[PDB]
């Protein structure tokens, strides 16, 4: 259920890599 409040922890971290134009 809270598996990915993890991910979207750890996405912070990667997609955030993957991410230099967010306005």
């Amino acid at each position: 259920d809270n598996f990915m409040k993890d991910v979207l922890r750890l996405i912070e971290q990667y997609v955030s890599s993957h991410t230099h134009a967010m306005k």
